[PDB]
């Protein structure tokens, strides 16, 4: 009972903030606000946002710079751009096409695809999308030691070169939207089809994160670096003693996020979190960032503060919420040129240079 | 006409700093208040020591460590601690055994040995004493652009796998100790000999650093990293956009320095400089930090400050002066056991460890 929208088209996008206005007059209401929408009052994914302010670029003149390159390397991938695809479930209920879709797009811009435990589609619907792109896979811990063996193995087979390790959804966020909403995916997992034991349309969205292990330990890090052989960022942290844990368990790369605001409540905007984290994970390992990232002013102020790359998230989904629909390719090209301009506004020929700029620190905020 | 010791024997270092007034009682005055001294009423060299109290080490219990490992590896080469041994001009002035003493030391206990192009051994002599163990080449520029391709294939040929461009000794630091004692050098620099007309025996270091260039700008970093095809650290580096400047311009590293408080009077404490530069390269290529490591606690608070490696200079040749190549070799194997009891209290297993070690800040400086 799910009328996802299934138009393909390029879309010429200005900003990404006016994508989210775009799509919703057959976009459905709750599966558009199960996307957009975040934890309490939404105050942390307003802060995500608000954070860019906090910290502002200086323009850089007569830097001898021209035709900026964006590209960088991370764990063996060279990738078109800093940014890659943050792992996100379900993005059938964004359009037909699902995680395909969203492959398709990741694979021809050229950079790398994370995979959600949760995604809707099939790997080999993925696959069909990636066409041989590089593609990194997210799980959630299980209960089961067996599940977690077999969900790796899939990884590996599924040609994963790295493992993400989602620990700061132990439990639900307060999604008020969600509840207000009584929203319940429409379609299944078929990747983690081994735990809900009954039924996965029977259960809404308190019983699945319930579902995965809760007593998630270093020693979890440990033993999902072990068995995968793969490297292993562990996503959701915020600390600088997470990371420095993280580190000592085993993992090869901290991956800062706070869920798109959709975890917990009433914490800081993530950039505010990803300077202290960076001087504690002083170069040992690399660094993605994620939460709000909305302009290529964005991803250099992460670079800048000692990201390696950002992922992205909404912005590209945006194929639902309010208006006319659009988000896709047509979004990372958008994200690739608007980078390009800030690289040459502050003097970076290329993204080694980036991470040398000095920020402007803004004690005002928001409102200045 | 100049007596250096000549005795070889290895030494039980309880600490470095009571090797300088050891060292005094064997070394000729002059010579060795060349090695001892610095600008001014060297307030900048007790700046360099002062530092290290300016941001403190806690103790870190039930961190589940045992046996510390204190290896590390920098440009290719595994190496037994975190520290280096610094380009010191004129060897002979602590040990008859000059250069090929110390390379003996460096390379019997494992990390790298850099060539002071004001060496008083030949590069046949110092290849003698290291053994096939790594060297980095240390330029002081001639004006000559034909004379530095010429030192630079010589450096190659003998087998450098680095250059160090030594930029912050365009003239002579206000050395008063030298000044007082009309020093000169008592014997020939065999390296430099080419644009000295005559030779280094007899002249003063105003005058051998006069013959070098002086107007050493960003296309001289270009320009050794181009005809090396090496790996080019730019020494002496303070100043975070000096850092900036340096990797923009082709440099594979920073090393920080202030010459040992040889060279800038009245400018900071080496070790308050770090963080700053080290924010601004965000690990774009490796930091060697120096001036002022005496204890295993230097090098552990450099490593949590953003260095890779440090390098170590006074104590190496006070050592040398006391036992030739096995009391340079103490002074090497001292800080090695220092760093390791230090790695232990600290909860560090190895030297990743100590990049994530959060300091105390001290704003009462030395007197506390
Ligand atoms: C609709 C939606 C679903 C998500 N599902 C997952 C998930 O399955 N796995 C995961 O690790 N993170 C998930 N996240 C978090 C993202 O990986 C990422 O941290 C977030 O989208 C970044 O915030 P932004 O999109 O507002 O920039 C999800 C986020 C959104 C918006
Ligand atoms: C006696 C002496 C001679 C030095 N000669 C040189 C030199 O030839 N080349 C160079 O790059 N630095 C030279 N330096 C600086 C060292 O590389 C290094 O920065 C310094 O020894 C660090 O300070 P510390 O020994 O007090 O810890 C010299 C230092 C000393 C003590």
């Amino acid at each position: 009972e799910y009328n996802a929208p299934s138009e393909i088209k390029y879309i010429d996008v200005v900003n990404t903030y006016d994508l989210e206005e775009e799509a919703s007059k057959v976009v459905p209401h709750g599966g558009f606000n199960y996307i957009a929408g975040a934890s309490g009052d939404e105050w942390t994914k307003r802060a995500n946002d608000r954070a860019w302010k906090h910290k502002l670029l200086y323009p850089r003149l007569a830097q001898d710079v021209e035709a900026p390159d964006t590209s960088t390397e991370i764990l063996g991938h060279k990738i078109k751009a800093p940014f890659i695809m943050a792992p996100i479930a379900a993005h059938g209920l964004a359009h037909t096409t699902k995680e395909a879709g969203t492959a398709r797009a990741v694979s021809e811009f050229g950079t790398i695809m994370s995979i959600s435990a949760y995604s809707g589609a099939t790997f080999e619907e993925i696959s069909e999308g990636l066409n041989g792109g590089p593609r990194w896979f997210q799980i959630y811990m299980a209960k089961d030691d067996q599940q977690n063996r077999d969900i790796l193995d899939e990884a590996k087979s599924d040609g994963a070169t790295a493992i993400i390790l989602t620990a700061d959804s132990t439990v639900s966020g307060n999604r008020d939207r969600d509840v207000k909403n009584k929203f319940v995916y429409p379609f299944g997992m078929p990747i983690v089809q081994r735990y809900l034991r009954g039924t996965a349309e029977g259960m809404s969205l308190n019983n699945i994160y319930g579902a995965s292990k809760q007593k998630i330990s270093p020693r979890d890090i440990e033993e999902i670096a072990a068995h995968s052989g793969l490297p292993v960022f562990v996503k959701g942290i915020q600390h600088p003693e997470d990371a420095d844990m993280a580190i000592k368990r085993g993992a090869s790369g901290i991956w800062v996020s706070n869920h798109g605001a959709r975890q917990l409540y009433e914490a800081p905007g993530s950039f505010d979190t990803l300077p202290a984290i960076a001087e504690r994970v002083n170069k040992r390992v690399p660094i993605v960032f994620d939460s709000g990232v909305r302009r290529g002013e964005h991803v250099a102020k992460a670079l800048a503060s000692g990201a390696d790359v950002v992922a992205l998230g909404r912005p590209v989904l945006f194929g639902l919420a309010l208006g006319g629909w659009q988000g896709a390719y047509s979004v990372l090209d958008y994200f690739q040129k608007d980078l390009t301009r800030v690289m040459q506004l502050t003097g970076s020929q290329n993204v080694e240079d980036l991470k040398g700029l000095d920020l402007f620190d803004n004690p005002y905020g928001y409102e200045y």
